């Protein structure tokens, strides 16, 4: 067998994710409008939107209207994209998800629901909107 060790290598059409976490909608527009895949997963397995710093809706809408993964999530802890925007308080990204068919009814592994994790930390404005758009 060929010699090797620890990881190996891999690239993507995911700049939309790496740049998003860094607050870069221009790069997300480039990694996408340049002719790429709407699901360029990242080593963080945090979907293309779950890893956008949840501080710039400009990125949440970019991939959403394209084909991001607002319904899929991390199978290691059932972490959907609704919980990410909830732990931060970006109610804008929340509208985008539900504005393009989103799965607002999952639990972050053992966090009951995204609405609870919101008001739990310091996001009541988003928590109230979630319970009204997630269904008890």
């Amino acid at each position: 067998g060929s010699p090797g060790i620890h990881m190996l290598g891999g690239s993507s059409d995911a700049g939309l994710a790496t740049a998003a976490a860094r607050g870069q909608v221009e790069t997300v527009r480039q990694l996408l409008e340049a002719g790429a895949d709407p699901n360029a997963l990242n080593r963080f397995g945090r979907r293309p939107i779950q890893v956008m710093m949840m501080g710039s809706a400009q990125v949440a809408e970019l991939l959403l209207l394209h084909g991001a993964e607002p319904n899929c999530a991390d199978p290691a802890t059932l972490t959907r994209p609704v919980h990410d925007a909830a732990r931060e308080g970006f109610l804008d990204t929340l509208v985008v998800l539900h504005r393009a068919g989103a799965r607002l009814d999952v639990c972050d592994a053992w966090g009951r629901l995204p609405v609870d994790l919101a008001e739990e930390q310091g996001h009541r404005d988003i928590a109230r909107y979630l319970h009204a758009a997630t269904g008890d």
